[PDB]
């Protein structure tokens, strides 16, 4: 096995690079996102994974940018980054072994569900992630369950790939074309081009409902068909809605479709909390929607404040209560249920 | 077996509904389509598809009154419709077992690629019925190898699934939302309201190197993927190109990537009149698109009027030549190219 020698400038500390020997280098993915690689920190033996994009001409790096800011644990973290060789850049992040992708698939081909307290776990920590990047103003931009790493030991969730991520500033126009199929808000489907962070919110409200649903709730490979699941779910948008969503779209014809009843969408085990968080995720009006420290909060997560939860091999549940000024900042009073007597 | 008896109005004679009796009606498809039947017809023990959906209250059937238009040998045919009960639409269709979607996967699994005789048989015929409908000026706005209808035997294709076609009126805004993942033109992409049938056309295209390649031409899951992909073989838009499929996205940040030569996307026994075909579909600029007419007049189907020409099985081909004036009405002189000598 080869070891590799780089000289790299450490995430978010002060700009003094390191001498960073690694090695065990093999390719673990390869898609939009660049060639990911997974390999051993020689001095530590820890994993990490390396992603390697070409490095533009003309341009700052926007993920670097923006993972050079973020230190959380339900984000995966820029540990280093180094230049290679037309120059490369090479992040060096937390490596997590599992996906709430693959995770909800093995259930779903075994004909289970995800049990209920690894669906608290999991959003609930996605929710953490979402309030504290959002804090910064920053909208992931591509939530969906591939994007949610997982440690199956610990049940640690982190959130990942911020290719998308953008400092959202209101009144400066952003691309519509972000967010993948089953998971992107309607205002996205409908071109929005001035949308705000809460489409993250909906796209994690479209991950909840299909670890409960066993699949996702808005299937479709086009607009057309995804409109179509959220009107049956959501009932027709009334003209107000319309218009937010798109300005130019109040003159086409929308079937009047009335709502389906939230707890009839799922199975009749569904706790009823989760239903009702979902529908306060999965809400036309973006406004509307809970924000994600508003999300933690709310009671489909009390369970994970009781002082004798466990996780289900055992262990204690992983860090959950170690909220900062910063994660908070949207609602501090929110700490008063967030952070319960026996974490305090 | 239910022998099921209807009175059905035939699809596009003159008004005069008729006793139509069908057995063996088993369930093959729902989706946004709505619930398809297969079922056998008791006269003629012809194999047909019903397509029922819920009909709305305040609308006539767009779908319907397209498909009550059209006649074509690669287009799925309305045989009869009628209602059933609220108020259900049914479409009596034409039964094809097999589709592009199906096939491309059986050889992609196998490591073999559809050998080029069909995909000039397939591709051919795809756009003769493109040709006719945008004739009525009618684009699909969901072409993919799903809604391509196979006879194996044969080597018929015919597009289904009008759900989404409609009659394109120029300055008369339409839904960006439509075409599925992979297929949509990047003027879609962008959230073009103001697109033309050439979006079909790009479709098309996109299947054409999905058959060639073995695998999607664009893949990605979000707008933004795709879109990379599309830059990484087209190179990046011009100015005037971006503005073309949105105005209001010419501010924006736009790496600069250099084309990739189109012979180098390929396999290298690819061969070059199909390459050559690809990129005058995939072009950035809609009128640079070949038009369906231009598309089948193209060298890449000259086997297709060879006189000897003859399929695998031993058979001779399907009907290639019985072109109608609808049909050549974009362009009657190309009758030159496209009815060859012995077919007159
Ligand atoms: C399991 N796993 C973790 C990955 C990790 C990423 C990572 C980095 C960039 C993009 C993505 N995308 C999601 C990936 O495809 C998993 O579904 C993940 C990270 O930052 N830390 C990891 O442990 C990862 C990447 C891949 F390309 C393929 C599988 C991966
Ligand atoms: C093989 N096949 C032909 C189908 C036929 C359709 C049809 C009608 C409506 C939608 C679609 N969609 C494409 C389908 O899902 C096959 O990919 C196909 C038609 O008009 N004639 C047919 O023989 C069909 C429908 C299904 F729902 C599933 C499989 C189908």
């Amino acid at each position: 096995s080869k070891v590799t020698t780089v000289v790299a400038t450490p995430g978010q500390g002060p700009d003094r690079p390191q001498e960073v020997s690694y090695t065990d280098t093999k390719v673990i993915g390869n898609g939009s996102f660049g060639v990911v690689y997974q390999a051993k920190l020689c001095d530590s033996g820890e994993l990490v994974a390396i992603k390697k994009v070409l490095q533009d001409k003309r341009f700052k790096n926007r993920e670097l940018q923006i993972m050079r800011k973020l230190d959380h644990c339900n984000i995966v973290r820029l540990r280093y980054f180094f230049y290679s060789s037309e120059v490369y850049l090479n992040l060096v992040l937390d490596y997590v072994p599992e996906t709430v992708y693959r995770v909800a698939r093995h259930y779903s081909r075994a004909k289970q569900t995800l049990p209920v307290i690894y669906v608290k776990l999991y959003m609930y920590q996605l929710f953490r992630s979402l309030a504290y990047i959002h804090s910064f103003g920053i909208c992931h931009r591509d939530i969906k369950p591939q994007n949610l790493l997982l440690d199956p030991d610990t049940a640690v969730l982190k959130l990942c790939d911020f290719g998308s991520a953008k400092q959202l500033v209101r009144g400066e126009p952003n691309v519509s074309y972000i967010c993948s199929r089953y998971y992107r808000a309607p205002e996205l489907i409908f071109g929005a081009t001035d949308y705000t962070s809460s489409i993250d919110v909906w796209s994690a409200g479209c991950v909840l409902a299909e670890l409960l649903l066993g699949q996702p709730i808005f299937p479709g490979d086009s607009g057309v068909d995804q409109l179509v699941e959220i009107i049956k779910v959501l009932g027709t948008p009334t003209r107000e809605q319309i218009r937010e969503m798109n300005p130019n779209y109040t003159e086409f014809k929308f079937p009047q479709i009335k709502a389906h009843p939230w707890t009839k969408v799922f199975r009749p085990r569904t706790p009823p909390e989760a239903i009702a968080l979902c529908s306060r995720l999965l809400e036309y009006t973006p406004t509307a929607r809970l924000t994600p420290l508003e999300a933690c909060a709310h009671s489909f997560f009390d369970e994970l404040r009781d002082p004798n939860v466990k996780l289900p091999n055992g262990r204690d549940t992983p860090a959950l209560f170690n909220f900062t000024t910063q994660e908070l900042s949207s609602n501090p009073p929110l700490a008063t249920i967030l952070i319960p007597p026996h974490a305090r």
